[PDB]
């Protein structure tokens, strides 16, 4: 990167201490922005989903990859609900998305629970598998909370056959009550909903897509037991890509379960980690790794610096990183630390081939975690870190061992109104991404990397402009 | 110390300007890691218990020494009760904790006030050396205040002969619903209490111990008067190690007083402080003190700062000191200024043979201070400074001298519900060293020492990471 | 000045960004060190108090000067009042306090509202010039407010000769219910009041005198008008000292007033301000100022720094501005800024000769304010700047005048419980000079800018230590 | 039986105020003093008065220090029979 004539700091960097330089620009509009990676990962957005159980899930998994993230499933999660989930996303349609479905026979408790466990805002009633009706938050308001669905008064919905052109999708919704339209396939059934601003979404965003054209999906490794077996399993059960995660990476045990996995030939690119330093980097890539995973101590859940004083500010460990994998002929992911889309746009100018998100994308509807309601009624999702998951590993054993683990870290995480599903805050990033390659002059992420100049600013610095949210 | 290329600030460092970059480790656990001392003092941890009277009394010492600590007696105290004080201690065991001794004839607000002086949580009334029952805080509730110990419903023990392994004593308080373990004497008199976490405890924890087996203890002496006659009294009466405190310690009084000491042969360590500079370790090493102490002004009580704007930043002084002394082969200490563990690894870091922590150590239950309760109930302690106790010393001149003397300073600690025994915090802080020590790669403090590689950050640097508590 | 190595940075320095770093000392108590000033003020304690007409009085003056310091008068004062307020301040007792007299046809509301014009916390009722009683907080309470103080239960005093040894006035002060002394000519009439706490102080603080044995007082002047005229009535009236103050004392006008004064030959020291940079004290030295004033936005009061941008942080100006009139010979008086006695500690090591304080003043009992009480019953007193007073000089031109003239900034001054009195103030700043001075090594001030070594810290070096108040 | 043997056992002049040992504790010392309305406790040495314990004495003592730390105050004695 390129900063600018006096600006040599003698302390590291972070996201708030940087800020970016307009330069000379052709790019007309946010569109003419190409925002695809050049990792492997596949990805046409520089978003990757944590892998967190708190937010990474079927439904996050199946949301993020339709508009071209990727999502990776936490590590030492069960084989079989792996194949499970692995089959639901890949068994999703490309534009089309699932509604919450119900029965005649269910709970108006089970409807209202279910209706905010996705952002369309409604259910879809499925008798013999033919929609019949839909359920909103109107109609179950003033019911006995013990009654059944076919006793809600079940209002219409527009339809429209499957294959049938966003655009008039769209015009139908022009008027209707509800801002769903249901798709069904020749047969009849129901094969998904589809809403206004999934209709305009569905134009922007390439989904990320295999070779097969089916969503693609990541699992993640620990390094404790067998590494390659477990590896093996998993690529067996059709994930795209393969992480191996671990506080600390730049150590023995990591570097021979990296060995160990790439021994294998899986074939499947390899993402390892966290080490912020360039010697870690180098070590990680000769040994077999060919994305380098970085960032120890930015996690909003993380507890090292307050429990050991170690670690390193995100921006400098970033660049640093980005160097050396570069020179090697490497790619890094910038994990942690991420609040807004500047985050983002500065991870990505600093030389990063994608951007892992994890709390932030908690509060939403997709996330894993059940929806609760604050004391002024304002919705929230408790968020927790992934603790001992990612550390090395007779009740008295136990409890010996267990004595200085790391306790597991909780937040609130509040809900946008207006942000309320995950693919709004995907709109927000990709809106401040494709905004600060204008401002830089940039198609590609290769050339806003390339063209970019960076500058160092004071505590004063940041405060200036509109108050931060 | 190594720092990173470039960081060389025109200021002073503190423990939230500086973090510790991660290296190539090959240690598998934090179990590995020894954190025994090589200052002479016979620690076999890197913690010291500050000499203050809110801090430093005979529950604390015990306590501290069978954990592998060491705690220094206040000055000026009467020594009949210094002998007192280390007879007990060095009349304890090393595996069985001392638990909170009742008679029947007690009254039920006394049992109800020592059921906190430890953190068993239940005392064991003795009748004729025998124990009869447990008090608990469930017990003494509902009944008159004013009643007899004999009226409470004594509930019933497990009870195990002293020298059982730990992993039996666990075993039987799987279900036992007092977490409490009596040890009886082969006679059948009271040895002392054990518990399930102090079982786990002991076979992590390798207690303090002088030649003779008992547990270690140190006290300290002021630069008033005859130096040298308190100093062989302290000695006579059983102290392990002598600390010679003042608040400004490069002055040709301690210089005497040092001497003084050094002319008595008497064969314990000698630990002087305080100074914040080069010359002032290299003087009081010279002078015959084997350890010196470090830092004046990040006192949780100093007011020096605010008082006469004197002072100095803990980090620079703690890497000046512990260089000077290295070079004249000395050890320091770093004194106030510690708050996480973070703080402590940091002076390890720094060079550091020990950390002595004052304040925090107030807000627990085996303190000298009486338990009291905030307006909300939760649980404090009040903590306060050793004012003209550390100074250089007819009621008109008493007063005299006592118009410029500086005030006591005092605050509210609180005791944290899941850390209210000073055992909770030192597992916090040995976790802490520990994980430290695994991110560095090294296997005992010295390697912690040579191998670290420090680096600085900004203000937005530190706020990084989870919230601090 | 003496900086650590290294310690240069980039930008100007306040009082919060520098520390004192001890070194090797020989000074054995604070009494050992003398604070006497070299600047031919005749202040035997660096303490100045500020030109404001909310802090500078009668009893301020008087209580000051018999402390050791001296008080400037307030500009534009009429001189009638300057000559009373002198000829009252040269008429006191050099030991032996003036309290506040009644008359037995006094009312109670008027006894109980001077009841806080000093801090003796007591009123003797003169009778014929003989004291026949005390009135206290404690007398009128619950008596009809217009009353009369002959109704008022007047209480006993311990009554002892003028000329007294102050230990023989304690001595009788150990057991009296109100700690006052009334102290009686040979004649028999009142001469003054003394306390314990006085009587402590008269051995303590050396009363600043002229060459007739008479407590000095000081009076400043503006630039406006004819400033040689005021200047010389000022001298005849009594004024050991002159100060021509203005808000820009680098212009012609300051220039041209300081040779018309200096012109005169009066034969007084000359106080000229205010400059904040090395060329305008040499230029204020040259016309004829013998010491020059300080400081230019660092007043509690000052809005220049938001109005205009237009200062300088206080610890650089102060440095240079030593250094520049060291060079020429001169010396220089620190103004503004001062909240704490480090401040003072470092403007004395700076380099300064005097500490002139401000609105810290305000807030005591000897101030000209009147005495008022919070919401929640707190004391506490208004305070204000001088405004147009220090800026340079038909209803529409005043209007006119006055449309672009600065506001009156206003400010709430709390009154500390345990230092109502300016006395404890004085107290607290000389006790911090002394141990500064002790910490260094220094027995003079001289000494003290001599043997200081000075340090830079970032913003979290400054919080460490204990809570400031 | 107690309770009548303590009730005929009175004066029926003087009241009978708390009664503390220097072994006891100060919290002991607080609780009782608010069972009589004298306002005030005699410790009793041997059946011997040698103080009293009052309000102001335990405040800012340590809660589990003994009576006979506690600063007692001088009293005034009368002999019994005394109008
Ligand atoms: N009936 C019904 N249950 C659902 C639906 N989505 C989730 N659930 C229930 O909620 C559980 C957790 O949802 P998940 O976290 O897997 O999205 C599922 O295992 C299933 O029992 C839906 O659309 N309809
Ligand atoms: N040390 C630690 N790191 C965690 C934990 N949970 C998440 N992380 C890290 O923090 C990242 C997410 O940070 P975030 O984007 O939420 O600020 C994860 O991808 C992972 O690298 C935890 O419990 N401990
Ligand atoms: N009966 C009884 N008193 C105790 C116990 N521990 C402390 N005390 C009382 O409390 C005082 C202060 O306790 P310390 O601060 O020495 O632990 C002791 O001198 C003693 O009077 C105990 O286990 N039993
Ligand atoms: N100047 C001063 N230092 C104190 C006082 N009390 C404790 N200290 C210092 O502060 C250290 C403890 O700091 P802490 O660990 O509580 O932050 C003590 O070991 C001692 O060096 C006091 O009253 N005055
Ligand atoms: N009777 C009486 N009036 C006083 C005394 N001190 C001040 N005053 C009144 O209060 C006014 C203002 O007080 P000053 O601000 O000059 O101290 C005086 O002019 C006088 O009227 C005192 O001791 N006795
Ligand atoms: N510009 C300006 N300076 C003032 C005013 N009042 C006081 N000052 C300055 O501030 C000094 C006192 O500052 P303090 O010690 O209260 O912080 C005075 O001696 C004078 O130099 C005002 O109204 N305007
Ligand atoms: N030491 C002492 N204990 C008392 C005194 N009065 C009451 N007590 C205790 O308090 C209990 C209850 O008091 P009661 O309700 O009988 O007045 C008694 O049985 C006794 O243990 C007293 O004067 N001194």
């Amino acid at each position: 990167v390129r900063f600018l004539d006096g600006h040599t700091p003698a302390y590291d960097l972070t996201y708030n201490d940087v800020f970016v330089v307009p330069g000379r620009s052709d790019v007309a509009s946010r569109f003419d922005v190409d925002l695809s990676t050049v990792d492997g990962s596949g990805t046409t957005i520089p978003v990757v989903v944590a892998n967190m159980t708190a937010v990474a899930g079927r439904r996050m998994a199946e949301t993020v990859a339709r508009r071209g993230g990727i999502v990776v499933l936490p590590q030492d999660l069960p084989i079989t609900a792996v194949s499970e989930t692995v089959d639901f996303v890949k068994s999703r349609d490309l534009v089309v998305d699932t509604p919450v479905t119900l029965s005649p026979e269910d709970s108006v408790s089970d409807a209202n629970a279910l209706l905010h466990k996705r952002a369309h805002g409604a259910a879809v009633v499925v008798f013999e598998g033919r929609p019949i009706g839909l359920v909103t938050e109107a109609n179950c308001a003033g019911v006995d909370r013990f009654a059944r669905v076919r006793d809600i008064a079940l209002s219409d919905f527009v339809t429209a056959p499957v294959g049938t052109d966003p655009r008039e999708v769209f015009d139908l919704l022009e008027h209707a009550p509800i801002d769903v339209a249901v798709m069904t396939a020749p047969d009849g059934t129901l094969a998904g909903v589809l809403t206004r601003t999934g209709a305009i979404r569905a134009g922007i965003y390439t989904p990320a897509v295999d070779a097969k054209g089916r969503l693609r999906i990541a699992a993640a490794v620990g390094i404790n037991g067998d590494v390659g077996a477990k590896a093996q399993a998993l690529a067996e059960a059709g994930a795209d890509l393969l992480v191996i995660d671990t506080a600390h990476g730049h150590q023995a045990k990591m570097l021979d379960a990296i060995k160990a996995v790439a021994s294998l030939d899986l074939g499947l690119p390899l993402v390892a980690g966290n080490v912020v330093s360039a010697e870690g980097t180098r070590d990680l890539i000769e040994a077999g790794a060919s994305i380098v995973k970085v960032g120890v101590g930015p996690g909003a859940m993380c507890t090292t610096r307050m429990m050991t004083g170690v670690g390193r500010p995100q921006f400098s460990a970033v660049v640093e990183c980005a160097a050396a994998a570069r020179q090697l002929g490497g790619h890094v992911w910038a994990d942690g630390g991420v609040r807004h889309p500047r985050d983002v746009a500065l991870a990505l100018a600093a030389g990063a081939s994608n951007v892992m998100i994890g709390s932030w994308f908690a509060g939403t509807y997709e996330s894993p975690g059940d929806l609760l309601f604050d004391r002024d009624d304002r919705p929230y999702k408790e968020s927790y870190g992934m603790a001992s998951k990612r550390a090395v590993a007779s009740s008295f054993d136990r409890a010996r061992k267990g004595l200085f683990e790391e306790g597991i870290s909780t937040s609130r995480m509040s809900l946008d109104p207006a942000r309320g599903g995950v693919e709004d805050l995907l709109d927000h990033i990709t809106s401040g991404v494709r905004s600060t390659c204008t401002y830089v002059g940039a198609a590609n992420l290769p050339e806003l990397h390339e063209k970019v100049v960076l500058g160092v600013q004071s505590a004063a610095g940041f405060a200036e402009g509109h108050p931060l949210p």
